[PDB]
């Protein structure tokens, strides 16, 4: 299905990102658009909440809110599971646990629906500190690179990675996300299980000064790297 996956992705591809959300009893939305461009790596969305303001700090959704807009470069097209099991996608899961605090768990649908590459997400979060980092709002409106490690679940016939998060805290410290993620193809057909390598992942935050809604504007630039 790489063949197929590879051309889906050779231009500027609109995306549409749907979140339901419970964190601690707080239900919530999030809604995002823009476009992915492949061959650049590059995403650039507009996220907003639709339920009101965001429970939990923006930075902490940017993972759950589309690895197949990665830059793989021609000598690891072989490795790039994401682009090979569209267009009827893949299901992306995932536990995100926040150290001395509460947990993510994340199940997204990531397909094409017609021309609109759609990640549609149901997060439910669990046993977060009242007064912790997360639900007090004390993590900083920025994002630091990051190393995405894929290695292949070949019983999965899908993908996991394993990484950390580091999200800047308001006094100086630094509130540590531990990504446990999985991914399976939806479709029949067959996918590419990569040799392990990593997706180097660069991420943007910014705020519109004319939207009056509490939302994010994110640009996010991913290249596949650690295959020679
Ligand atoms: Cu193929």
């Amino acid at each position: 299905g790489h063949k197929r996956g590879e051309q889906l992705f050779t231009g500027v591809v609109p995306i549409l990102v749907e979140l339901d959300g419970d964190v601690n009893g707080h239900r919530f939305s999030v809604r995002g658009e823009g476009e992915g461009d492949a061959t650049n790596g590059r995403l650039t969305l507009r996220f907003i909440c639709t339920t009101g303001r965001l429970p939990v700090p923006w930075p902490t959704l940017v993972t759950t809110l589309v690895q197949c807009f990665s830059r793989y470069p021609d000598h690891m097209r072989r490795h790039d599971f994401f682009k090979s099991a569209m267009p009827e996608g893949y299901v992306q899961e995932r536990t995100i646990s926040f150290r001395d605090d509460g947990t993510y768990r994340t199940r997204a649908v990531v397909r094409f629906e017609g021309n609109t590459l759609v990640n549609r997400i149901e997060l439910r979060g669990t046993n977060f500190r009242e007064d912790g980092n997360i639900l007090g709002h004390r993590l900083e409106y920025n994002y630091n690179s990051h190393n995405v490690y894929i290695t292949a679940d070949r019983q999965r016939n899908g993908i996991r990675a394993n990484f950390t998060i580091r999200h800047n805290v308001e006094d100086g410290s630094v509130q540590l996300a531990n990504h446990y993620q999985q991914n399976t193809p939806i479709g029949n057909g067959p996918v590419l299980l990569p040799d392990d390598h990593y997706l180097s992942t660069q991420t943007a935050l910014s705020r519109d000064p004319n939207e009056r809604r509490d939302h994010m504007v994110l640009l996010e630039f991913v290249t596949a790297a650690g295959i020679t």
